[PDB]
């Protein structure tokens, strides 16, 4: 079973690329994790907001439609699997294009062991025409240390894998996160950290310590947080 995350400027080779291949990178959800997710969704309603009750119940019953062996904890190692930049990742091309519509880019790709085998989705995030912000991205690509690449609302902490075509969102859960692509997406941050690779960290919208989030773990080998996606698989 294979899952792949790619973060890039649209049209160019990834700045960050990592596959996740039970063990640390791919595991089923633990019963305590499933329960803590459900309690988070259940208790998310405010009494005098009837809408929040409806939203929390659509969330609770969406979750109930999955056995815990259909809920994968997918963890991507934050270090890109390959150095940057090598023969050509189009560094100068990217830098020159930022100087026009340009779009940040992340893909999720899910392979399942022997329905169809391959299911994917791309998320585009328009880079502002403000040259102030495009300058910082440029010098970051130029290998200037202490210059991160911020890609807000770019990656979902929860994804749904269907038997049919492309990946979809758990929209009810997304709505619980919003009120109680979209505003509930995690934001990515890329750092070129001194043979040279980009390293990715993510942050939830709102409080990191919100109970809804299944907390990620840190890698043994580098002590860095795993990028994490929780996947709801449709059997």
């Amino acid at each position: 079973e294979k899952v792949t995350l790619r973060i890039s400027i649209e049209g160019y080779p990834p700045l960050y690329e990592r596959e996740a291949q039970d063990n640390a990178e791919l595991g089923m959800i633990k019963p305590d994790q499933l329960a803590s997710l459900n309690q988070a969704l259940t208790d998310s309603y405010t009494t005098r907001d009837t809408n929040s009750i409806l939203r929390s119940r659509m969330s609770v019953s969406y979750l109930k439609g999955y056995t815990y062996e259909d809920i994968l904890i997918v963890r991507f190692r934050p270090e890109s699997e390959i150095y940057w930049p090598i023969s050509q990742d189009s560094r100068n091309a990217m830098i020159d294009k930022l100087s026009n519509t340009s779009v940040n880019f992340e893909v999720s790709l899910e392979f399942t062991r022997p329905a169809a085998l391959k299911h994917s989705k791309s998320w585009l995030v328009p880079i502002s025409l403000d040259m102030t912000i495009r300058a910082k991205i440029q010098s970051a690509l130029r290998g200037d240390p202490g210059h991160p690449i911020l890609i807000p609302q770019s990656i979902p902490a929860f994804i749904q894998v269907p038997n049919q075509g492309e990946l979809t969102l758990p929209t009810s859960i997304g709505n619980t996160i919003i009120n109680d692509a979209r505003a509930w997406f995690d934001s990515l941050t890329l750092n070129l950290e001194q043979e040279k690779m980009w390293i990715a960290t993510s942050e939830h919208p709102g409080d990191q310590n919100a109970k809804l989030w299944i907390k990620t773990a840190n890698t043994t080998y580098s002590g860095r947080p795993y990028l994490q996606v929780v996947g709801f698989i449709d059997r």
